[PDB]
């Protein structure tokens, strides 16, 4: 389960936002398809549009709807986002993917304070080299609102 999770994470300097990330062939593999990435974020937040930050092979940054559009040119890979539903795809093409590990890290904005959790879900289509094919697994993560204690 290393090819592709999910996390997030609130900090303390900032009760407001969530930051969650979406880590994707996070061991470099060879893949043997393209990877589609279909991410529900959960109600009670809304996604910053502006808030996009990839980074490629933990070191080549791509920030906001500029950066998602360099990532587009340098990589295929393709970041839709629609803050109205909390949706977010992501498609990165198999000669793209290959050997290459993307951080998508995103915000949202905290709407319900005093909510005790915040949810992001996703679902990742992809095949590595030398393993079956990944489906539409589910790749959820929920992260404890620090406004609301020790967990």
């Amino acid at each position: 389960g290393v090819f592709y999770y999910k996390t997030g994470d609130m900090q303390t300097d900032d009760t407001n936002h969530v930051r969650w990330f979406l880590n994707i062939n996070n061991e470099n593999a060879y893949v043997d398809s393209d990877i589609r990435i279909e991410d529900d974020i959960q109600s009670g937040q809304t996604l910053d549009i502006d808030s996009f930050d990839i980074t490629v092979n933990g070191s080549e940054s791509y920030r906001g709807q500029e950066g998602i559009n360099q990532l587009a040119q340098r990589y295929g890979a393709t970041i839709s986002a629609d803050s109205a539903s909390g949706h977010i795809s992501v498609y990165i093409p198999q000669g793209y993917a290959s050997l290459n590990s993307f951080s998508i890290m995103y915000l949202t904005k905290v709407d319900n304070p005093d909510q005790k959790t915040f949810e992001n879900n996703s679902k990742a289509w992809y095949k590595e080299n030398g393993k079956d094919a990944v489906d539409g697994k589910e790749f959820n993560h929920s992260v404890a609102n620090v406004n609301a204690g020790g967990v």
